[PDB]
């Protein structure tokens, strides 16, 4: 199972394989964040710490904050 990282809006692409009993905070906790400094999205939906992941999640992890 392979996980891409990138930061918000950093343009960060890497394809990756995939396992089975992973989930989205594991790659997260496994760049040392799970999640803390941004909100978990993937496929452009927005998901928990503890929510799963699959199709090969990337890893966000950076200030993905915003005021607009």
């Amino acid at each position: 199972k392979m996980i891409k990282v990138k930061v918000i809006g950093r343009n960060i692409e890497k394809e990756i394989e995939w396992r089975e009993g992973m989930k989205v905070r594991d790659i997260l906790r496994a760049v040392g964040f799970n999640t803390e400094s941004a909100i978990a999205k993937v496929n452009g939906k927005v998901v928990l710490e503890d929510d799963e992941v699959k199709d090969g999640d990337f890893v966000e992890v950076i200030p993905v904050v915003s005021g607009g």
